[PDB]
């Protein structure tokens, strides 16, 4: 079993990474663009990021279901700034309304300052506890629950979402995170744990520690990890592809990202970071694993670089650590949807193996 | 100047109040068909209700954008439940996608029982309070300001909305109350006020209420109200139809009938009688300052129709020329109808 | 078995009747509103005319196809007018494009100022000819056969589709006539035999004569009938909104209408002409059928007048002679299609009693 | 005035010619792919082929028109194959639906196998005889005129159109064709006379001996070129793409690459170079009276992209203003979550 997803770039487009040569502007008519493109060439899904340096997802989802056909959404909630009634109505609203398309990311929030400027002013494990509270009261209302629920963060009297989803008990639940916090909640509550590109020991580690404690809590979670990809045709132009994505990144944009990660409250952005550290010369951390995208781009920070049986092998290497997910993207993302659907989709189990041609 | 809105039926819709029977369910398809109706008919926007008894306002509206070229969305925000900073990013994105064609309803939220279903907690003077300092900073970080902002209830810090709106300086703010508290955040943050429908008299005096306070702080707010219609070719068959609509006194004034408040519907009173009635009523509410008018009907998609072809041609500009490419109109095969 | 379908009015819309009073002009929003109303509705599909008073068929069929999910679409092809080949290709772009949702329906033309105006100078014999010869080529094309045919008025040589349909072997072949030389096209090539809403006697001896001549040709046909309908809640209703859909129509147009009507080439437009005749009293010629609609209007010419009950009674009595296609239309279609949907569905077989 | 069009690659389209190596379907859903991509990047229009090898022109087009706005569409029509009253009201009922959107290419078609295929036994002098005759029916009853006309191949009475078309008098006129009796026919009825690209010196002389004819008729025809691209940011990597692109002398010309005629792609010969040798060719055939510019790249969907981001800029207004819709704020993805991208 395997689910291949793309990626939506509410953050901003472009052939380069820092620049803004060769930018492609977000609009509209460019999200249909890429949806269109992952709904036809056969993807499980796209996820689509939040927080302040994106467009907001559940706008985009909602805007694009009726676009598409097969294709699913990953849309992100983030607990301490809506209320779980009102969160789980419009994770109702949109599964209805998409027939059952919808996927949640769970997301906690590692930027204190872009948290307090939500209006959250909670520590890392405070977030994690209006998480652990969000998430029992989102889960039980969509199951027809009238709830009542008075914990040390939320406090709801008779919540109710008149409105049932479609897929049941509730759209699948996915997270990520690298903490302690982070793993104890997954282990709970969550259907499909997410980690970033790591090499393949360290992801190792990570998915042995949330299948030990979710195994404690009798549950079994899912696996899946979020990638960059520059895939070509042969190893030569890949990595060539790679040195061109960075070419305009000067020293001072570098130190200047660098300031802002060292200012995050996360974990797992730190273990990111912890791969680069704004160095250029040898990016490559692993085999066929480049690290150059985390030189300015948060979150995501690496990408499989090589050719189509090159980046095919580093997937066997996730899944067989019982990785089933795998959320990619590339730069534009336009072009590159059809780059990898092209090379890499044939080389991959069933049924992404017969939808080319 | 005169802005005709028409209404999404998210709560439901029907052929009649109260009963079940003829109940038609809110889906995707059927939402399609009321919001490509009042945009190809020519209506200025929709207004979208919220509430528990609801879908989603956003995720409906975020739906129906790409769906629609001209006709705008009055989406509701509510305070209390979501992050002002947050709540102005949605509102930047959906104004962005549909090209100004976003606007805001400023909503309170007037049942004690399901506020505490969503989480809050708070008084009616502490309701309109948080609502106050959320449009402060909903206002400020959608103009690029960085905010800071603390104050009893709410509190950012370096809040900022990086994508701007298309609107400026933000989505038109509509907003609809009755208490001293109402009247007063209307007069100081929103631009469009909006009213029941009442008999005139009482809509004139709550008008010159706000008209009143709104000059002391420097401002003019437009005005709007919100009506059903029962709207027919005679005025007997018209109230044959209100008949009809409650058969599973009530005229409180000329051609003013409360029946649809029997119910829990969109609103509590409604315009019955003939096209040339309807029109007098509206030109009426128009004199007092009235620019925006929210019709319903039902079921909602025959009655857009209904109110378009019969009313529009004796409304101003631009619904006089709304009614009627060129050649043949109506069914022919060489003869054409003339 | 049975499709229900509904109609696109692209010859025009309204509330009434002769008159362009209440008229409603049929732009791409309003025939998208109509479309998106059946699929969603749940029809089985919509038939779409064509003639010198339609916007062309294909145009419009083409276009509704991506705005639509489940609903197929009964478009016109008219031989003589069109190359075969071609005609074919189109029909396989559509059908692919739809993935299996197109319907063809053969016309022949019966108005011959129409068709000299097409550049056709047939009779009416002759214009079977070409139209035995056009489905013999169009049909092989899309099979995959390079076809050679050399007839008395078409010659392909290597006609070939490089693109095969999705609907094996062809879309099916919807057509109506009542000529002689109809029923023998009809019982030799068309998957569908169709007929306007006649009284159920005549409607029985035509089904008939086509399943008697197919029987011949070792072939069998499925039957389908077109009617407009105006069903409402009570039958009071029903015949009041019939009398009220023709107050405005002028006796000059009546006799306009029916001068072109006595100048068409056509047995179905004389058959559905003749049951009037002009005359305005007494237009109930059956239990619940009224043909007020035939006073204007060509083609269809009378509607099932009622309650849900009559209407739907008078649908099982022609369901009972054989016909499993039934064609409604309403004025005006957007509400008429809901109309219809609401009140009738439940009392119908199934899928359409459980789509409510 | 200068107009950029793009294509449907309604033939089928690919990373390769030849070959059926990265080969790519037309279907409903890429064929969207590309109209909605020209129609968003600013394209005056989108040209689609014709012939036996493609899917229906008029069916693609129709379906694509309400998923787009702006995009035009340059629908070709086939005198012979069609009676020509029907064509108008084909054309005006996608005209009518597009709002004024529709352009007619007129094709008399070359290939006799294909002809005969389609049931037209026709020399070449004759072909351009129905057409001369359908041109004249179709211009004239979309003029609303009840028209009588009989010639030596067509013949109708009382022909009308009900519906008139949005653009007037009708849909324009694009026509293509090298014979005498092509350049005849344009000067005479056509309102645009297209050619394929041929070196620089050739185009001049073709144009001016269809401005000469139309002179003598009194009538005054624009002028368009039909052209492959292949654009990169270096001259190094188009050279390089241009040579892969066949790998399953050719310079004819500065610039003008004859490597897409070696098989039956859209046209037979390419600009292959960077954006500003692109653009100093498109600068050269402007000159000389070409206000239609209709390319292709392969595979159609990227290079639509590809073409629009680098060419642009250096095109004249409004092709100049289009690379930069009405948003603004982050122009590319953000760096960190507060950093505006430099
Ligand atoms: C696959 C994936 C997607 C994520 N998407 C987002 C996002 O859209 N917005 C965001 O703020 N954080 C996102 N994150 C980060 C986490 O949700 C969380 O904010 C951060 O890791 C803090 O958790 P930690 O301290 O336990 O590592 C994502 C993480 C992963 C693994
Ligand atoms: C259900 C139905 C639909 C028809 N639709 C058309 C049409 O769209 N255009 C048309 O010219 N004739 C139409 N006809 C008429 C016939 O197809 C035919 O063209 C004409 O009346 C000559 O046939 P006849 O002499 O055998 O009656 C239709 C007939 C039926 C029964
Ligand atoms: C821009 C352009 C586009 C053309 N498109 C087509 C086409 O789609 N199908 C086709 O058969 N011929 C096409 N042609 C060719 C002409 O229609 C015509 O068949 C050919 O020029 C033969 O005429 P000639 O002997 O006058 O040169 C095109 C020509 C040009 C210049």
């Amino acid at each position: 079993s395997m689910d291949v997803f793309w990626f939506l770039p509410t953050h901003g487009d472009g052939h380069y990474l820092g620049t803004t040569q060769g930018a492609r502007p977000v609009t509209l008519n460019y999200l249909k663009q890429v949806a269109q493109a992952a709904d036809s060439l056969g993807y499980h899904g796209v996820l689509i990021p939040t927080g302040r340096s994106c467009e907001d997802s559940w706008v985009i989802a909602s805007a694009l279901v009726p676009l598409t056909e097969r294709l699913r959404y990953l849309v992100a909630i983030r607990p301490g700034i809506i209320s779980p009634t009102v969160s789980a109505r419009m994770a109702a609203t949109l599964d209805r309304l998409s027939n059952g398309r919808l996927l949640i990311n769970v997301v906690t929030g590692g930027d204190p300052d872009e948290n307090r400027g939500d209006g959250s002013f909670l520590s890392h494990s405070e977030r994690y506890e209006v998480t652990d509270e969000f998430l029992k009261i989102w889960r039980r209302v969509l199951q027809g629950e009238a709830v009542d629920f008075e914990g040390k963060h939320l406090k709801v009297q008779n919540a109710k979402a008149l409105y049932p989803p479609v897929q049941k008990p509730y759209p699948p639940l996915y997270f990520g995170g690298s903490s302690d916090a982070a793993h104890d909640l997954a282990a709970e509550q969550v259907d499909v744990y997410l980690t970033w590109g790591e090499p393949p020991a360290a992801v190792a580690e990570k998915l042995a520690d949330v299948r030990e404690r979710a195994a404690r809590h009798g549950r079994k979670v899912k696996f899946g990890i979020r990638l960059h990809v520059i895939v070509r045709e042969t190893a030569e132009e890949a990595w060539k592809a790679a040195d061109k994505l960075i070419e305009h990144i000067s020293d001072e944009t570098i130190e200047a990202a660098q300031k802002s990660f060292s200012r995050f409250d996360s974990e797992g952005q730190r273990r990111m970071a912890a791969l680069h550290d704004g160095r250029r010369d040898n990016l490559e951390i692993a085999p066929n694993l480049w690290a150059g995208v985390g030189l300015v781009r948060g979150g995501s920070g690496t990408a499989l670089v090589g050719d189509p049986q090159q980046v095919a092998a580093r997937i066997k290497e996730y899944a067989d650590l019982g990785i089933e997910s795998f959320i990619f993207s590339g730069y534009p993302h336009l072009e590159e949807a059809y780059r990898f659907a092209e090379l890499v989709f044939p080389l991959l189990p069933e049924p992404y193996a017969s939808l080319a041609g």
